[PDB]
C-alpha cells in the first residue's frame, strides 16, 4: 500500500499492460485489501476507474471486479457514496444524499445497435452482487435506496400497467357474470364482451414478450371461449364451462398480481413448492378415495349407503369433506349387532378419521418444511435476487429516451415524513507468512554459506 | 369469496341456494365457516342427475374443500 | 423397513382371499382378508408410484411417520 | 419436526445416498451380458429439447509453517555454534 501511495503521489500514468489488466485489476485479482483501499481513499480514483478497456473478457469494469474479488472494499466504496447533513441531527431537518455512480454504467452502453462495443447490463453492479451471492452488499443502505429508486421510477409504474390491463379483463367478466343468468345464450353486454376479448389478445402479446405462465394460459384461452358468440355461435354448455373456469382463476391470479406489489419475492418461489404439494395431494387423495371407498364397500355392504361401489366411494368422499354422522353410520349399527366385521370396521375408523389425517399432515408439513427451509435459507438473498432480475428484464425492454427523463443519479431522503470472510482473510495473511519465512530461510542458508569459520572449524 | 362465490353461481344455478349471486356468495361464505351438508347440496343432486356440470362441480369441490384449505395453510405457515 | 411389512400384509391376505380355488374356506375369513388387502394395495401403490421420483426422503420419512402412528395409537386408546 | 429436521439436515445427502444403493443393489443382480449393451461410457446432452475444507487447508499450511521454522531454527543454532567471536568475546 505504501509503495502504491508513494507512486500515485507522483505523476505515474495509469496505463494498461497489453493484457488489458490494469493497475486496479491487478491488485484485485490477488485480493490485496490494503492496496485498493489506498486507491479508493486517495485522489485520481476517477482517472483510475475510466481505463477498464471494454474489449477485455477477463478484466472487466473494476467495480464489477471489486464485487467479485474484494467485496469488503466495495463496502468502503459504498460508504463514500452516502453523504450526510450537518452534525446537528435535527429530526425535522435531516439531509442524506445517496450517489449511484458506482452502481450502474452510463445508459449509452446499455443498448445500441450502432457504435456499441459490448452488451453491458443496465443494473451492472447489482447483478454482480447477486451472481456472486454478496448478501452483505445487497443489504447496504445505498443498494436498498437504489432499488427503491428504480421501484418508484419505472418498476411500480409497469406493475400498475400490468395490473391495469389485467383489471381491464377481470372487471368485465365479473360484470358479465352477475348481470346475465348462467346457462343461457341490454346494449352493455356487447361492449363488455369485446373488452374481455381485447384484454385477452393483449394478454397473449404480454405473454409473448413457471406457474404464472400456465395460470394465465387457463385464463386467456377460457376468456375467448366465453366470449366466442360475438364471432361464431358456440353451444352454451361449453361457453359456461369455460366461463366458470375463467372466473375462478381470475381471482386466483388477482391474488398473485396484488401480492407482487410487495417486493417479497418468496411467494413466487413458494409457488413452485405449493403446486408440487397440490400435484402430490391430488394423487394421494384419489388413492385414499379408492382404498377407503372399496374397503368400506366390503366391510359395510349390509348398510344402505355402502351398497354399491359408486355409493361407497361417494359416501367416503363425503367423509373426507367432513359430512357424516358417525353415530348413525357406524356406532348405532354396532350396538344393534348388524355390523359384520366390528373389530375391522373400528380399526378402519381409527385409521381413516384419526391416523391418515395425522400421518398425512405430519408427512405433508414435513415435505413442505423441507422445501420451505430450502427457500428460507437464502430468503433475503432470493428476495433481492428476483428483485433485480425483475428490474433488469424490464430495463431491457424500456426505450432509451424514456430513461433519459425518469432515471435519477442521486436521491435525497428526509427522515421527517462475517465468518467465511474472516477465515479467507486469515488464509491470505498466512500465505504471506509462508512467503516471508521462505525468503528469510534463504538468507540464513546464505549466512552459513558465506561466513568466517576459524575457531570452531 | 368472490372466486368461489361466482364459480358456484355458474355451475350450480339450477339449485335453490345458488340462484342469485348474493345467495351464492352467502352460501359460499357459509361453507368457508364450515356449515353445509355436502350430501344435500352436491352429492344427492349428482345422483338425481340434475347437476349441469358434474365433472366440474366435483373438481370445484375437491379444490374448495381440500386444496385451498391445504394449499393456503402450507403457504400461510410457510410465510409465518 | 416398512416396505417389507406392508407387502407382507399384502401378500398373505392376497392368498387367503383367493384360497377357494384350492381349498374351501368360510367366506367370513375370505372377505376379512379381502378388505385388508384392498385397502393396503392402494396404500402401497402410493409408495410404488412415489418411487418414480428420485426424492428418497419419503421412505426416510416412512420410518418417522410409522413411529408417529404407533405412538398415536396408544395415545388415542388412553384418551 | 425434531425427527424431520434430523432427516432434512442431510436431505440432499440422503437422497443421493439411497439413489446409488438402489442402483448398486440392482447392478449386483443384473447379468453381465445385459450390461454389455445398455451401459454407455458417454452421454451427449442438448439444451434444445466450504468452511470445513477451508480450516483443514489452513491447518496443513500451518503444519508446513511449523516444519519450516523448526528447520530454520536449527540453522540459527548452527550459525551461533560455528562463528568468529573475537571483539565481543
Amino acid at each position: 500500500a505504501k509503495a502504491v501511495a508513494l507512486l500515485l503521489s507522483h505523476n505515474a500514468d495509469i496505463v494498461l499492460n497489453k493484457q488489458q489488466a490494469s493497475f486496479l485489476h491487478l491488485a484485485l485479482h490477488n485480493k490485496r485489501k490494503e492496496v485498493v483501499l489506498t486507491i479508493i481513499r486517495s485522489k485520481r480514483w476517477d482517472e483510475c476507474l475510466k481505463i477498464f478497456s471494454h474489449n477485455s473478457p477477463g478484466n472487466k469494469c473494476p467495480i464489477t471486479e471489486m464485487i467479485e474479488y474484494l467485496p469488503e472494499c466495495m463496502k468502503v466504496l459504498l460508504d463514500f457514496c452516502m453523504l450526510h447533513s450537518t452534525e446537528d441531527k435535527s429530526c425535522r431537518d435531516y439531509y442524506i444524499e445517496y450517489n449511484f455512480k458506482y452502481l450502474q454504467c452510463p445508459l449509452e452502453f446499455t443498448k445500441k445497435t450502432p457504435t456499441q462495443d459490448v452488451i453491458y447490463e443496465p443494473l451492472t453492479a447489482l447483478n454482480a452482487m447477486v451472481q456472486n451471492n454478496r448478501i452483505e452488499l445487497l443489504n447496504h443502505p445505498v443498494c436498498k435506496e437504489y432499488l427503491l429508486m428504480k421501484w418508484l421510477a419505472y418498476g411500480f409504474r409497469a406493475h400498475m400497467m400490468n395490473l391495469g390491463s389485467y383489471c381491464l379483463g377481470l372487471i368485465p367478466m365479473t360484470i358479465l357474470v352477475v348481470n346475465i343468468k348462467p346457462g343461457m345464450a341490454s346494449y352493455l353486454i356487447k361492449t363488455c364482451m369485446i373488452l374481455v376479448f381485447l384484454s385477452s389478445i393483449f394478454g397473449y402479446c404480454k405473454e409473448a414478450g413457471d406457474i404464472s405462465n400456465v395460470l394465465e394460459w387457463i385464463i386467456y384461452t377460457t376468456g375467448i371461449i366465453f366470449v366466442l358468440p360475438l364471432f361464431v355461435e358456440i353451444p352454451a354448455h361449453l361457453q359456461w364451462q369455460c366461463g366458470a373456469i375463467a372466473v375462478y382463476f381470475y381471482w386466483m391470479n388477482f391474488l398473485l398480481y396484488l401480492q407482487r406489489f410487495e417486493n417479497c419475492g418468496i411467494f413466487i418461489v413458494m409457488l413452485e413448492v405449493i403446486l408440487k404439494t397440490l400435484l402430490r395431494s391430488t394423487v394421494v387423495f384419489i388413492f385414499l378415495l379408492l382404498a377407503f371407498g372399496l374397503s368400506f364397500y366390503i366391510l359395510l355392504n349390509l348398510q344402505d349407503p355402502f351398497s354399491s361401489p359408486l355409493l361407497s366411494i361417494i359416501q367416503t368422499f363425503s367423509m373426507m369433506l367432513g359430512d357424516i354422522n358417525y353415530r348413525e353410520s357406524f356406532l348405532e349399527p354396532y350396538l344393534r349387532n348388524e355390523l359384520a366385521h366390528p373389530v375391522l370396521s373400528f380399526a378402519q375408523l381409527v385409521s381413516f378419521t384419526i391416523f391418515v389425517p395425522i400421518v398425512l399432515m405430519n408427512l405433508l408439513i414435513g415435505l413442505a418444511v423441507g422445501d420451505i427451509a430450502d427457500v428460507q435459507k437464502h430468503a433475503s438473498l432470493k428476495r433481492i435476487a428476483m428483485q433485480v432480475e425483475l428490474h433488469t428484464s424490464l430495463e431491457k425492454k424500456l426505450p432509451l429516451w424514456f430513461l433519459r427523463k425518469v432515471d435519477q443519479k442521486s436521491t435525497i431522503v428526509y427522515p421527517n415524513k462475517s465468518l467465511e470472510m474472516e477465515i479467507l482473510k486469515q488464509k491470505y495473511r498466512l500465505k504471506d507468512l509462508t512467503f516471508l519465512l521462505e525468503k528469510q530461510h534463504e538468507l540464513i542458508k546464505l549466512i552459513i554459506q558465506k561466513m568466517e569459520i576459524i575457531s570452531e572449524t
